[PDB]
């Protein structure tokens, strides 16, 4: 399997640039220069790049030396033909930000943090990025007490809101995606999970332009199942955007090649992003994301076979999913387990509650033992699954 | 700390029934009379009961056997003054619910789930009930392939979004409120915690009526917070009803008397129920129900206790938590951290997102490094909460 | 892949002869006659069967059911030609052990427990076993006021080593092996991971003929990594039995279908077991016991198919596994992260300490900035690793 | 509570020395001078401090400047009186320790972290440590394919037993102490737990002289019973030493004030230290050693009122447990679950297997049914911990 710019995998600037520094040791590899990157990851055979504001210009760069990155940027990615599908700010690294962004208790950070962003909108809106993805990293608390959720909400609602507002002020084709975490940095950070995002999307008031940006390693840190959260989200209709990788467990978040985690679950999250659901329904037709980081145990070379061990997983994995539901003994397998028949509505055409309640042969004169006994099969189903992902049938 | 039934405390007749029965072991106490329950509680000193239609009446009951079993009941009830505020439905312990019920693949059996449920919304309102609440406990799967996802979420709307339109269409003083839960006994249930409940609400016809029953294992087996899960839930206006227990970890379901879990997380828990948000906003009125289970390992008398306990332990926290934010000392600390900074807006009055970007204070003349230089002193805060949870002050 | 007697598959009367009753349901299947399970089992290719005193004979039998039951069980194994290579005594369903058997706080109980193992060791004896394995599933506490951790470990230690040394007194060919677990039924089972198990193996009396019986959902179940486990256990050589199945996360014991649970642990496992270690060493010559469930969604048809899958998924991963490491490219992988490099003595054959620590080379004049660029390249060989268990290459 | 190095708490130079930087952001306070830091610890009333051999003197010190560093810190040492029961050599931030230190596929580094080792074992001798501590926080995997796992043990005993050796030969007053952590930095540490850790120490050649430093935070981790397992290590007669911190779940480590994790486990680990086990049995006497991290959204002042809040929290801790076991009521609720009965022998004085065996009493005409109704009273036991815990009975 050799990727292609066709099958839109995108690579974040922080990735492949990840010199290797962790919680106790220091960085272990040299710095990468952007405009290589931008270069390497052309020639591996990637779609687009992505960045935070500071991966590319620094936080306390002059003019002279901004006006020089972007403008060897620029002409690298002319040069690659790469594309910029999506921009993101870092409101986590810098000190200012300890208590966070958007929710910091104090009030000038806030205002700080919201400025930066909104600069950061129209830097994206130049490099013709389509997403622009926030992920609160240090929105949060370590200690119950530190803060006041309902006001925490409300700022953050406020932050959103104004940066949505703006984006449509302006004209930008630009829709905003939160990226939800459990925890870390923070211990406990604010909207979690898929869940939380979605339903504080709803509280929005230009909640039409703000989707989800999930990870695979976020929502297994909270042990969840990643497939059914984009199920989730996609059925929505907020899967503006994913991030890709492997997490081996609930841990600290290790952001590993995609597929080096939870393998299984992996093969699951690229069938419904190939295939869709069974009954039919919306697809996903977003970037395939990578962002993970590479080992810090390995050098230079290690990390440009991380950067294609991604696309081939992805590429693998896909493989294995058309031909798992090409099958036809996986069709009739389906078929038995019922798969297809939970497409169809509980209630008749044009049946009320009060008919469904006096239909004796639904409910007074219903045979739940009978009933009990049917073989759902899905044991075997998962048989045939995991066959085919190890390529035996 | 001796409660009475202006606490609004609620257990449900299956937690001090449970005669110990798991998935390792068989019962290990006898058959606890309904009646008998009824008036134990109301001497211990309880405001309502509450419980699963086949608790009260068993599956294959004749009509003479319901007659005189709610006869014995209504009686009990009348006699003691005990309130029934909430009712829910088992769709989980037979056999034909093995697959789950408003989402199990099996047609026939879906139409059978929604019509228990239906006649079950009858008898609450008839027991005066004010909350249905609703615990998918079957509704998951052991394998990714063995769902069609979208329909699942499809199928669970269909369902609930039945019910509250026959609330509706009966008049009935009814809400729906959903029980989520991560996992068990599937291994992934639908909608896993909070956030997923509260989105999923989100595409409802009917969600108007229909909110979150929250509980402190449930959340806390996925590793998240429980008091920032029902802060978020308060926050959207969706906190119906609550189940309150103890969880030691992720692991299986304890169902602990409330306390005997995350101790000072129960702490913070009643601090949010009975102090509210520190900047003001809403504050729960529902009732204070108990969802556990008396260990296995003691007889009648430890039954009667852990009722006692749950109560107790809520009533000395509560006193800790008035104390807590009573504290002179902890007003001074709160001010400190920023906590009611917090609740003050980013923007300034009329402002706009152009304006705070020109605004040069705010950010290109803004000194990061001075103001990341703020001691939040939240190790402080969370100290002064704990020696008052210790009852040291 | 077809199974055969040589393989040394075998599966417990309990897994097959589950019926599905779990914490929040009844049964869902009939009883699996154990004649029948033998003759089934027979069939489909296993080695043996194992069971628990009260798999075969109920708690309340009588002598005349006792030896009818015996005798057709006896019969069927002459006529499959099925082994017993293992027995264990169930010290957990009946209520009597609510508080554990060999260390419940009641003495009476303890006494009981442990004449119930003798007797049973007797049994185990005439089956022909060769291991007798012990899961104290009942040996803990949901409260850490509730045991004296010392006495715990004092009266567990008494029960092991009064067996070991009944079997040492009557010269059974018999090897106790402890099934240790993390929790449930308990909220904290003692013993409860593969290191607390040697760990305890060292303080007994007897500890020659005691060992372990690792499981892969209970390694799991406290996040830690099997593979890791079983090596550990190996390199101490006490790794007697092993109980082999799926788990998915760190929740309530699902006993999956071997495979089912973490794939490419799974993959690593088998690579162990049938490769051993790569500079040498032991390796493990035991059965492959598969200790899971057949979900209670299926019916008897899955049951059956269930059985196959783990046999299946062994052989599977068996010939990945021995593929894997015959690849040249897989060889020089290894060779090039130092993986035979470790199986190199750090220090110089009659080197001392002192030797090293005046080695210049070694410490004064050691380039750490030089040696800290080596490219291990441990991705990489990871990515073969997978691209073997997905039949890649 | 005021305390007095009578009470032996000792801390880290790194824990009040942590600057802030973590996984996603840079430090947030000055560097602390280490003269400054044993005038602050000793006038907070610590009886002593303890470091890695890189927290005073760095890893690129030249002679001149670690004479002065030491020269400096021991006026400080003699001027306060605070001793240095414990020191550690750091293994883990060195890029040239990317694989780990003993067990790092490549052999020069095994050597140099070896020598490393040796030398840090000679200027603990000098500073008069009773204890030298081994966290192997770099020695493990991300993935499994990477290590041999039995050589990896082979080389950890090689450079332990030399190291252990060593201490022999020179005659220096010091016991090893291992560390055990399940992971993080690596996403799966060797000897994740106290009893890997224990279970390893008995294939030790120089076993006698080494033990284990267990953490509260690192046993949680795996989501273990912190209590449970330190007492496991008492009983083995390996408690050396013992790290005290907070951890609030399976995530990243938080390494929070002791006290502010997991409270009521906090509390009966205090309990277990101070009051020992009920039946008698060993102490532990070593240092009340704190390790931990002020957060990093506090200023120094905070660093130093986290230091006060580990003594406060052991203090207050301390007063409830002992008050805990001198109330009647306790004493009584005691014998009543059988805590004491636990402590007596199973068999009978003179008893043996055949005697037990043949004891119908005991087996054949045992009553388990009347035996299984006994009310332990668990519940009721740890109700009235937790009151004791918060301050009312
Ligand atoms: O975890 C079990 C669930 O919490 C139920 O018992 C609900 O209370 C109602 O169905
Ligand atoms: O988790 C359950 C345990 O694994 C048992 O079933 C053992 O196999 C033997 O008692
Ligand atoms: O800005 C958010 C990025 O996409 C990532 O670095 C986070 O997911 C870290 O987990
Ligand atoms: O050298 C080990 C120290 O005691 C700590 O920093 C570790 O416990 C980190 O978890
Ligand atoms: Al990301
Ligand atoms: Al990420
Ligand atoms: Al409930
Ligand atoms: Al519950
Ligand atoms: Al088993
Ligand atoms: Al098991
Ligand atoms: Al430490
Ligand atoms: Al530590």
């Amino acid at each position: 399997v050799q990727p292609t710019p066709a099958d839109h995998f995108t690579f974040g600037l922080w990735t492949v640039g990840w010199t290797g520094a962790d919680p106790f040791g220091v960085a272990t590899r040299k710095n990468l220069d952007p405009v290589e990157a931008v270069h390497k990851l052309a020639e591996l055979g990637a779609y687009g790049i992505t960045f935070h504001d500071n991966d590319l210009i620094p936080f306390d760069a002059t003019e002279a030396e901004r006006e020089k990155i972007l403008g060897d940027f620029n002409q690298a990615l002319k040069d690659t033909g790469l594309k910029v599908p999506m921009v993101t700010t870092n409101l986590f690294s810098h000190p200012v930000f300890k208590d966070g962004g958007f929710t910091s208790n104090d009030r000038s950070i806030r205002r700080f943090a919201l400025a930066k962003v909104l600069h950061n909108i129209d830097l994206a809106a130049e490099m013709g990025a389509e997403t622009f993805v926030m992920w609160g990293g240090r929105e949060g608390s370590e200690y119950d007490g530190s803060k006041d959720l309902a006001a925490a909400l409300d700022r953050m609602r406020e932050g959103v809101d104004t940066a949505a507002g703006y984006i449509k002020d302006k004209g930008y084709n630009l829709r905003i995606a939160l990226e939800p975490k459990p925890n870390e940095p923070r211990g406990d950070i604010f909207l979690p999970t898929v869940g939380h995002g979605l339903a504080f999307i709803e509280q929005l008031e230009h909640g039409d332009i703000v989707g989800l940006n999930p990870e695979t390693g976020h929502e297994q840190m909270a042990g969840l199942n990643f497939t059914h959260g984009i199920a989730q989200a996609l059925w929505a209709e907020k899967l503006f955007h994913i991030d890709l990788n492997g997490q081996r467990g609930i841990k600290y978040e290790q952001e590993l090649v995609f597929g080096h985690g939870d393998l299984t679950s992996a093969f699951f999250t690229v069938d419904l992003l190939e295939n869709g659901f069974p009954n039919g329904g919306p697809k996903y037709t977003g970037p395939r994301h990578f962002d993970y980081k590479p080992s810090r145990t390995d050098g230079y070379d290690g990390v440009w076979d991380s950067a294609k061990a991604n696309m081939s997983m992805y590429l693998l994995l896909k493989e294995r999913a058309l031909a798992f539901r090409a099958d036809p003994e996986v069709q009739e397998a389906m078929k038995t387990s019922g798969v297809f028949e939970l497409g169809e509505t509980t209630l008749n055409a044009g049946e009320s509650a009060a008919d469904l309640m006096n239909d004796s042969a639904s409910f007074a004169g219903f045979d739940a033992e009978a009933a009990a006994e049917r073989n759902f099969a899905f044991i075997r189903l998962n048989q045939l699954a995991i066959e085919h992902l190890l390529g035996s049938r």
